[PDB]
């Protein structure tokens, strides 16, 4: 889930593009202080907002996690990523999480939507708004 003050794009961007730290444990502080519990596992992909949105720009393909959903985008190459896997659920103080980091290069798949009329800047009309798959 999100806060209320991020649109889906900039939350996708919190979640899976600027991971604040090269170290999971750290860069998913970030997240779970937002969503107020440690996610178990989260994809931070090491490219750019730019390369992302111009994914979005890919022929439409259906969504390997809906199969009812159109609007998501195959990368058409690989990229470098880090997964991060939680390893300690810290029941209280989620700020005690811990976390492991795998490093890969695969290809991803975006779901992207127009964006939020209100709060998106009109720079990018498309947005990624959901990373639905990395292969
Ligand atoms: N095809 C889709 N198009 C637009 N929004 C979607 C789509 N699929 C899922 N969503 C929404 O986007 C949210 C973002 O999920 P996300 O953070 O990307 O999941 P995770 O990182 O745990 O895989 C979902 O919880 C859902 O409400």
């Amino acid at each position: 889930m999100k806060p209320p003050q991020f649109t889906w794009a900039q939350w996708f961007e919190t979640q899976h593009i600027n991971m604040t730290s090269q170290q999971c444990t750290n860069a998913m502080q970030v997240i779970n202080n937002y969503q107020r519990r440690c996610k178990n596992q989260n994809t931070f992909l090491l490219t750019t907002f730019a390369n992302v949105v111009n994914v979005c720009g890919n022929p439409n393909m259906t969504c390997p996690s809906n199969k009812t959903r159109k609007n998501c985008h195959h990368s058409g190459s690989q990229v470098p990523l880090i997964h991060c896997n939680l390893t300690t659920p810290s029941p209280q103080n989620i700020s005690n999480c811990r976390y492991a980091q795998t490093p890969a290069n695969m290809f991803y798949i975006v779901a992207c939507d127009n964006r939020d009329q209100r709060r998106d800047p009109p720079q990018y009309p498309v947005v990624p708004v959901h990373l639905d798959r990395i292969i």
